[PDB]
């Protein structure tokens, strides 16, 4: 890209506090090389084909700790090749030649140089390497720039962060997800000589059809149609570790799906072009709870048999694409035998993939997609409640507006249940608790925007003071000695929704009818809180300081 040639300047954005504080960060630089298989001249061969050649490795820590900045400085990281050592140590073996082995000098994953660099701080360069100016420019892309608009115009290359920053902004909307191939065993079938498999995933749509662009292969280069693999040479199970990122719309990510075309590209390009995708591994962006692919590692399966199979959508979606998926289906068959036949298609070939989804819509959890499916599913209802506080904020906070509406919902419909009021009164004591957290505190103001907008409750307000002043009225349980407690670390913004749910009944009925009743609420409730109080400080110590603040 000679517009790039001047304009190859890369930014990491996203680069929070802990991560400047990591101790140890390295600028890893994978080179790739892509065209022939075999480095020989004498043989026609494929073009496009990526190969392992070498990474250039430096620990720019200090750097990214800003303990030296300079925009001269051209730091000249080392590049380190893979080990081709067959060519120099042959020439002089005498006397006593007994050696059986072949010849690896490619072979080697790039995670074993970038190991190797890694552990050695020396790297062998032989005067290759690569020339940069690496300088910490704080804040994220915005005012990077900004403040330093001169460095980093818009044309300056735009690259995210693995992961999430301590405070997540309201609306960060993002669809990064970074799959990593870490590696694939896949049976060398009638050929002696190691398939040389190439993973050119296809992201096709519960039709079939493939999808354009979803697959970006990195920071600073456009999506693509599809992605194909680092062809490793004979190597039985390659192992890649190649981060590419998939941004489909996130509202079509449910419907679409990725094909993982496993093929063998041989030493020759007849024989590559005339080498169909031997075996096919996929995986589905939705689990079937209908929430979206987990973030981790998943295990997927190659299948083998027809191609037309391979590739029609209605036949090998339908057919489970992991390893956990085989375990699915096969354990849903033993309860039931009905038309349940394994196929003997189930080669031992096997996928591995890693889905890092950087997405804020994306919803991955059980319990809490149980919660949203409250209206259908009241028989776990009990169960959805009592594992929802496990669930973390960071997928709460996905829905949060949803997840209050589903509350009050179940309050209102079923309030009979005071053991739902219970598990609803403690589950969003940890919402509102969590929703605090310096992580959520930045939610707090749309927190309170779905209060004072989309608050959809009348009288819940009635049941949360009845609880609350039974929570006070326990005080010395010890087992509500900690739910007490965080309902006291809340009591603001428990007490704005209920005044919510009181002024909502207030502007629906007109009067206050029970307003001398919800008065009465209020006045025992102090009292209660007097009767927590004039109680043996022992017991409560912390909990009336709590109270105090």
């Amino acid at each position: 890209e000679i517009e790039k040639l001047n304009n190859l300047q890369a930014v990491f954005t996203d680069l929070s506090s802990m991560d400047l504080i990591r101790p140890r960060v390295s600028l890893v630089c994978q080179i790739v090389r892509v065209g022939h298989m075999e480095l020989k001249e004498g043989k026609k061969h494929t073009c496009g084909l990526r190969r392992p050649f070498g990474v250039a490795v430096m620990d720019i820590t200090d750097i990214i700790h800003g303990k030296v900045d300079d925009e001269e400085k051209q730091h000249f990281i080392p590049f380190q090749q893979i080990a081709m050592e067959t060519y120099i140590r042959q020439r002089q073996l005498i006397m006593s030649p007994l050696i059986t082995s072949h010849v690896i000098g490619e072979n080697e994953p790039l995670t074993s140089v970038l190991n190797k660099v890694i552990a050695a701080k020396e790297v062998n360069h032989k005067g290759q390497g690569l020339w940069v100016s690496l300088k910490l420019l704080p804040g994220d892309l915005t005012q990077v720039q900004k403040n330093f608009s001169h460095l980093v115009d818009r044309s300056t290359a735009i690259a995210r962060k693995m992961g999430f920053p301590e405070i997540i902004l309201p609306g960060d909307v993002r669809n990064d997800i970074y799959v990593t191939l870490i590696h694939g065993e896949f049976d060398k079938g009638k050929k002696k000589t190691p398939k040389n498999v190439e993973v050119t995933m296809s992201v096709h749509d519960e039709e079939g059809k493939l999808l354009e662009k979803a697959i970006h292969p990195g920071a600073g280069y456009e999506g693509i149609s599809e992605y194909k693999s680092v062809v490793y040479y004979q190597v039985k199970q390659p192992c890649w570790y190649e981060t590419v990122k998939v941004s489909i719309a996130i509202e079509e990510v449910t419907r679409c799906h990725i094909r993982f075309t496993f093929r063998h590209r041989s030493s020759q390009e007849t024989r590559d072009k005339s080498e169909r995708a031997f075996g096919v591994a996929f995986v589905k962006l939705m689990n079937p709870d209908g929430t979206t692919l987990q973030d981790g590692r998943h295990d997927l399966v190659v299948y083998k048999g027809d191609n037309k199979k391979m590739e029609d959508a209605k036949f090998y979606l339908t057919l489970p694409g992991t390893k956990m998926e085989m375990e699915e289906k096969e354990l849903q068959a033993s309860k039931n035998l009905v038309t349940f036949t394994p196929s003997k298609d189930s080669t031992k070939d096997s996928f591995q993939i890693a889905t890092l989804i950087c997405s804020t819509k994306l919803t991955q959890n059980v319990d809490l997609l149980g919660l949203l499916n409250w209206r259908s599913n009241s028989q776990n209802i009990k169960h959805n409640l009592k594992k929802l506080m496990e669930v973390d904020g960071g997928e709460i906070v996905k829905f949060l507006q949803d997840t209050l509406d589903a509350l009050f919902n179940i309050m209102m419909e079923m309030s009979d249940s005071e053991t739902y009021d219970f598990l609803v009164f403690d589950a969003l004591v940890f919402i509102i608790s969590l929703i605090g957290d310096i992580k959520f505190q930045h939610f707090n103001p749309v927190l309170e925007t779905y209060i004072y907008k989309h608050f959809s409750a009348t009288l819940a307000y009635v049941k949360l003071s009845k609880v609350l002043n039974f929570y006070v009225a326990n005080a010395d349980d010890s087992s509500k000695t900690e739910l007490l407690f965080a309902a006291l670390k809340a009591l603001k913004y428990l007490f704005r929704f209920i005044i919510q749910s009181r002024v909502l009944y207030l502007r629906f009925y007109g009067q206050s009818k029970d307003g001398d009743e919800f008065n009465n609420s209020i006045r025992q409730l102090f009292l209660a809180f007097n009767m927590l109080m004039d109680r043996p400080l022992e017991e409560a110590v912390k909990i009336k300081g709590a109270a105090l603040k």
